[PDB]
C-alpha cells in the first residue's frame, strides 16, 4: 500500500523539522557526544538532499511539511524520539550484546549513532519493499551514510537483504504477511541473543489480527525481550472526539486507516495486548514530559521556540503512548 508507505513522509518531515530548530539531538537523554551529536545532525541533513536526488515528490511532501512544522509538533516529536531512545539504551547498556529489530522502520535513522555507540549490536531494519528499496538507495548514494554503515555504492547484497553488511541489516518484508516475517527473521536473528523490539507508529495501520500475531509471533520467538511500542490512542475520556476525528481525517484527506484506534483508545487497553509478557508498562507522552524529562531539557526546548499553548500539547500528548513490555 503507497499511502500507508507514505506516512513516513511525514514521520521523516517531523525528525527533520526538529532537528533544524534544535530540539534534537539531545544529547544527554540520546547519550550521544560531542562528535555522535554532529553526526546525527549531518546524517539527516544529508539524507534529506539525498531523497531529492531520488524523488521530486517525496522531497516536496517532506520539504514543505518540514518548514511549515508548528512547535507544538516539534514537542511530540522531541518526546518520541527520546522517550523510545531511553528505552533503547538503558537495555543496550544493561546488555551488551543485542539485536534490535526495526518493524516499519521508514526512513528511522537512529541505528547510525547506536551501532557506533554499541561494539555488539545487530541491527535489523524491516519495511515494504517499495520503502526500503529507496532507504537502501539514499544510504548507499550519500558519502557520509555510506561510511556511516560499511557501504558499498554497489547494491552488493543478495536476498533477501538490500543491505547485509555485518551488524546491520536491510530487509523487505510485508509484516501483514506472518510466513515472510518468520522466514526473515531466521535468517538474521537468533533466538537466544536479547532482542528490542521496535514498533514505531507502525501498529497503527495494521488491522488486529495482523498486529496481534506479529506481536504473539515475536514474543514467543525470542527468549529475552523488551518491545517499546509507540502509537496514538484514540482516548477514553467522554466526549473526546479525538480518536473519531483522526478516522475522519485520515479517510477523507488521504484514503488512510487506523484500524485499531478506537479498539485500544487508553494507554491500559493498548498495554493489554502484550498481556502474555509479565512485564509492561504504557504511559502516554504527556506523563513522560512531566517525569523523565529532566528540567534542564525544558528549560532548553523553551529558549529554541515559542510553545504559547501548553495546554493544547498536553491534549495532544495523551493521546500518544510509549508502551514497554519486557520477557524473558
Ligand atoms: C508512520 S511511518 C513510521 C516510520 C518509522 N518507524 C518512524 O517512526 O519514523 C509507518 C511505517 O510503517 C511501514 N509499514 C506499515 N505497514 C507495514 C507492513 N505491513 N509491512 C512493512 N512495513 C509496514 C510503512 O511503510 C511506513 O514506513
Amino acid at each position: 500500500e503507497r499511502i500507508i508507505q507514505q506516512t513516513d513522509y511525514d514521520a521523516l518531515s517531523c525528525k527533520l523539522a526538529a532537528i533544524s530548530v534544535g530540539y534534537l539531538p539531545s544529547s544527554g537523554l540520546q547519550r550521544l557526544s560531542v562528535d555522535l551529536s554532529k553526526k546525527y545532525t549531518e546524517w539527516h541533513r544529508s539524507y534529506l538532499i539525498t531523497l531529492k536526488k531520488f524523488s521530486r515528490r517525496a522531497f516536496g511532501k517532506v520539504d514543505k511539511a518540514m518548514r511549515s512544522s508548528f512547535p507544538v509538533m516539534n514537542y511530540g516529536t522531541y518526546l518520541r524520539t527520546v522517550g523510545i531512545d531511553a528505552a533503547i539504551l538503558e537495555f543496550l547498556v544493561a546488555n551488551e550484546k543485542v539485536q534490535v529489530v526495526n518493524l516499519g522502520c521508514g526512513s528511522d535513522l537512529r541505528m547510525l549513532p547506536l551501532l557506533q555507540m554499541f561494539p555488539h549490536l545487530a541491527y535489523v531494519d524491516i519495511d515494504y519493499n517499495e520503502s526500503v528499496e529507496l532507504k537502501n538507495s539514499i544510504l548507499r548514494e550519500s558519502e557520509i551514510l555510506r561510511i556511516s554503515l560499511g557501504l558499498s555504492k554497489e547494491d552488493t547484497a543478495k536476498s533477501p537483504f538490500l543491505i547485509d553488511q555485518g551488524r546491520y541489516k536491510l530487509a523487505a518484508c510485508d509484516l501483514n504477511d506472518i510466513t515472510e516475517t518468520t522466514r526473515l527473521l531466521d535468517v538474521c536473528t537468533k533466538r537466544e541473543i536479547p532482542t528490542i523490539v521496535i514498533s514505531e507508529c507502525l501498529l497503527c495501520y495494521m488491522h488486529n489480527n495482523e498486529s496481534q500475531l506479529l506481536i504473539n509471533t515475536i514474543m514467543s520467538k525470542f527468549s529475552h525481550g523488551l518491545w517499546i511500542s509507540y502509537d496514538p490512542i484514540g482516548g477514553s475520556q467522554p466526549n473526546d472526539r479525538f480518536g473519531a476525528i483522526m478516522q475522519s481525517n485520515l479517510k477523507e484527506s488521504r484514503n488512510l486507516e487506523m484500524p485499531t484506534l478506537m479498539t485500544y483508545n487508553s494507554k491500559e487497553k493498548y498495554a493489554s495486548r502484550w498481556s502474555a509478557a509479565p512485564n509492561v508498562i504504557v504511559n502516554d507522552m504527556w506523563e513522560i514530559f512531566n517525569a523523565q524529562i529532566p528540567e534542564s531539557e525544558r528549560k532548553r526546548l523553551r529558549s529554541l521556540q515559542f510553545l504559547d499553548e501548553l495546554e493544547e500539547l498536553k491534549v495532544m500528548q495523551t493521546h500518544y503512548i510509549l508502551m514497554k513490555a519486557q520477557w524473558h
